[PDB]
């Protein structure tokens, strides 16, 4: 859309909380990022990340095969208390639910499958998911459908924690002050040299 | 062809003998990618390259010219005894001799001029092509119609070496059982869950 | 143009003296482009970078505005004395003056805001196109037009360094020394063996 973009426009969001927490360039890299996108009011624009995105709506309907559960889709939530941050869960599952779905590279997928458990980087971005909406677990799905049909399909639930929400509120909260004073201080030289 | 890429399947292949070898992340990435070929039935998809591939035949006629030599195109031949690893040579030459055709960048070409020698991972694709075929010996030529005439045509004789083929059906045997292995391995597990 | 890149072929230019200078791998790969080009008469073929060019008349506006400086524009100026060594400044400016553009990603212009300096490749750039046309200063401008009006525009002005300039003559006469006789050592070598 270009209401999508609108509306992630200077906001910290779930996929990218990884990158303000770890220990970094990345962090650096990315207030670089949100900073640009404040400033200008526009955002900067694979193979394999377009084939995920297009299969995803094919995830979806094969979890809810698997699982019988209503899912609904949502946009982007904000963090109902920090200015500046949200998340885009993949869809609201019944009440209490969350559904985040990953379609990536056949390797990747097994590797998922042999180890039973998201990347650390995507525990983070599910539990800011949940921190946005209030929600009590998310069910992390993996889908390739070149593999065989017993293959294709993973999912496993990851139940709020919130130790690391709290955790995450801080950091986020810390590297929020960061980019708005930077922007300050930023706007505020250019001004009086003007 | 699509009948190139079926033959190729799943299969060590000559190419990448030095991946399988290597003493590394070249050999576990390998095994992942025919894995993922051999589980799901098909293979995933520069300018180099391309104007690359497009003069091999014109480094092929050259050789012809500079040596008289008769030569035969041949497809993927099978290792005469280990399952699921082959060999493309590309060329028959006589009744016992190759021909592998490289087209790089000028300056590897200049750099191949000036030591004489095929880098090791050459070395290796050419020994396996010797066993895989049965031959004798195989020329290396570099080509680069880019250059001045006395430069463009550079070729060495590479002769079969029975110690370094050993070892590397000794490795390549030892990879193509760890990989087998771990296509059952998925594939019992995922079974059994089912 | 196609006289641009007839007027470059085979010549050290401004823009690369920090590949010549660094302390490499670099200064190395430099000279193999430079052999190759020489060689074969040819040269090798992002969205930034095309974006940053198609803005760069925009910016040399930017800076008339500002300054009220007579710009004219210059192709490639040989240096007086050293031969295969060129310069090709954004502009001349008044008698004496020169005008270097950067139109680069967002953060880089701000970074440069920021410090107030050009990155050290380009003080070398600058100070070689100074060497090649006999000019006292150049002004660099950087220039982002996503920014707010008191951010897109940015110049400084970088006076002669004679002591810099002796220093690159002599590393660039050393350079175009070796790749001059590398270029006839390979040629007697293929001259010898034809
Ligand atoms: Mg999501
Ligand atoms: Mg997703
Ligand atoms: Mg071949
Ligand atoms: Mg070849
Ligand atoms: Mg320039
Ligand atoms: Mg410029």
């Amino acid at each position: 859309t270009e209401e999508w973009f609108a509306a992630r426009l200077g906001k910290v969001t779930a996929s990218r909380v990884a990158d303000v927490m770890t220990k970094a360039a990345s962090r650096q890299n990315y207030m670089a990022e949100l900073i640009c996108q404040r400033l200008t009011g526009t955002q900067e624009i694979n193979a394999a990340m377009q084939r995920g995105t297009e299969l995803e709506p094919h995830a979806r309907a094969r979890y809810i095969i698997e699982t019988g559960e209503i899912v609904t889709e949502v946009g982007l939530i904000d963090h109902p208390t920090i200015a500046g941050f949200g998340a885009s869960p993949d869809g609201l599952v019944g009440d209490t639910g969350l559904i985040e779905i990953k379609c990536p590279n056949t390797w990747t997928h097994i590797e998922t499958i042999k180890t039973g458990k998201p990347k650390p980087e995507y525990i983070k971005q599910m539990q800011t998911q949940m921190a946005c909406t209030g929600r009590q677990w998310c069910d992390f799905v993996s889908y390739d459908d070149r593999l065989p049909d017993d293959m294709q399909y993973f999912c496993t639930r990851i139940e709020r924690d919130d130790a690391l929400i709290a955790e995450i509120e801080t950091e986020v909260s810390a590297f929020l002050a960061e980019l708005e004073a930077e922007i300050e201080y930023l706007k505020r030289k250019a001004a009086k040299l003007a």
